[PDB]
């Protein structure tokens, strides 16, 4: 493994403490995982790999409910659920994926199981709902609709069989009654959320911890290839607008003038959003194993495999904080929502940061 780089020296302009902390389980522990957080009206909703999934007050993280969705029917009478995709809450319910191919619908009333349904391939990356439907993409290369009320598969999409493992995430994009799905051995594609019918494809490189993830941003899809370049397609014919070669990006967000990328050395770049051009780099974490970026409170942050987490200036790249956090390490993503940034440790234990 690479060495990473020394923990940098900062002068913190101003001081992030840990709002509260509480235990979800045993976390993922050493195994690669997408599962983080979400929040939705002062409740954060946390799971573990295990199948543990906890409802917790926003303000003090206390406990309101909490669920085990282990199988009892197995070989042994406790078999881990192995979530893995989410967590994903919208119109009462919370959403979550496993790598059994399952996707479990809980109600957020009380963490009982609205529904369960079998899909067609482990389901490693975030439900997104739209227009009434969970979009589930599938690690077998297939997209499939779920009705929100029912679990019932509504429409599927075939894709292109990845015939081979991929661990980082790929949930699909929506945008005006359609969904943009990447992550297809370098294509990517929309389909109309009425019935999954193709609109358009568009190739953005030809036949490694990529979140292939589409974002759109003002009828622009921006897109990472599993390869490490980044583009650029108009949302609703495809096209290709620009290209940017970079050797592989881990991921990217997107917001007002700007693309903030860290890619697979850590290192944290920010780009222009018409073409792509280098506005700066923060090369002081290198190897440090990053999580993606979230803004939160004007300020670029992001969490590494030591336990920091980083508080970068969107103008320049240069570090206005740091803070320790744990000690079993980040991995998945932090989530600002709701005026509140929440992270979730290797270890299960979730955190509210105060700037």
């Amino acid at each position: 493994v690479v060495k990473m780089s020394p923990l940098p020296t900062v002068e913190n302009q101003f001081t992030p403490t840990t709002a509260w902390s509480t235990s979800v389980g045993s976390g993922i522990g050493n195994f690669y995982s997408n599962l983080h957080p979400a929040l939705a009206d002062n409740v954060v909703y946390a799971a573990d790999r295990a199948g543990l999934v906890k409802a917790l007050n926003a303000d003090d993280g206390k406990e309101i409910w909490s669920v085990s969705l282990a199988e009892k029917d197995g070989w042994f009478s406790k078999e881990p659920a192995l979530l893995s995709g989410g967590v994903t809450v919208s119109g009462g319910h919370v959403y979550i994926g496993s790598e059994k191919a399952q996707v479990y619908a809980l109600n957020t009333s009380d963490g009982t199981v609205a529904w369960q349904t079998k899909v067609a391939g482990e389901a490693l990356s975030r439900p997104v709902v739209s227009d009434g439907l969970v979009l589930i993409h599938t690690s077998n290369g297939q997209l499939q609709a779920l009705n929100e009320a029912d679990g019932a598969v509504k429409w599927t999409v075939n894709l292109d069989m990845p015939s081979l493992s991929l661990r980082g995430e790929s949930a699909p994009t929506t945008a005006f009654g359609a969904a943009v799905v990447g992550g297809d051995n370098g294509r990517v594609s929309a389909v109309l959320m009425e019935q999954g019918q193709m609109i358009w494809q568009q190739r953005i490189s030809q036949a490694s911890d990529v979140d292939t993830t589409p974002v759109v941003v003002n009828g622009v899809v921006f897109a990472l290839a599993y390869n490490g370049n980044l583009t650029a397609l108009d949302l609703r014919s495809g096209q290709i607008m620009w290209k940017r070669e970079l050797g592989s990006v881990n991921d990217f967000i997107v917001d007002g003038n700007r693309i903030y990328l860290v890619d697979q050395n850590d290192r944290v770049m920010a780009l222009t959003i018409d073409g792509g051009v280098t506005l700066w780099t923060q090369s002081d974490l290198l190897h440090r194993l990053l999580t993606s970026p979230v803004l939160y409170n004007g300020n670029l942050v992001v969490g590494d495999s030591e336990g920091y987490l980083h508080w970068i200036n969107v103008e320049d790249g240069r570090f206005v904080a740091q803070q320790k956090v744990d000690s079993s390490g980040f991995q998945t993503e932090p989530v600002a929502a709701d005026g509140k940034l929440l992270i979730q440790a290797k270890d299960g234990t979730v955190y509210s940061i105060t700037r």
